[PDB]
């Protein structure tokens, strides 16, 4: 939703799990990758760097259906096939303590609106 802009005071969840006032420092795009692992399990939230069979950061996303190897969150490598890439509008926010998160549109609230 286009209603949130850089420099806006908003309310979002700090890393401590509670809602505080923070400030949007930057609007950014994060590209997510979707793959089918060789066992048929599906992942929708890989980062391009997690493809270890080719350099997607340099050359962009694989061809749909292309065989890939994936470094998973457990440090391990797995066979898979590339499905699709999805760019996502993210909001980099800073709290009064100076901590920063990069959160989705649904994770931020204006000062006028009821939580949650």
């Amino acid at each position: 939703q286009g209603s949130i802009t850089a420099g806006q005071k908003v309310i979002s969840k700090h890393k401590n799990g509670r809602f505080y006032q923070c400030e949007v420092v930057r609007l950014t795009t994060e590209t997510f990758y979707e793959v089918n692992f060789d066992d048929g399990s599906f992942s929708d939230n890989l980062y391009p760097e997690d493809i270890v069979s080719q350099d997607c950061l340099q050359f962009g996303p694989p061809a749909e259906g292309e065989v890939v190897q994936v470094r998973w969150t457990d440090g391990q490598v797995y066979g898979a096939k590339f499905v699709a890439s999805h760019p996502i509008q993210m909001y980099q926010v800073e709290f009064e303590d100076g901590s920063q998160l990069v959160v989705k549109r649904d994770d931020v609230y204006t000062l006028d609106e009821e939580l949650p």
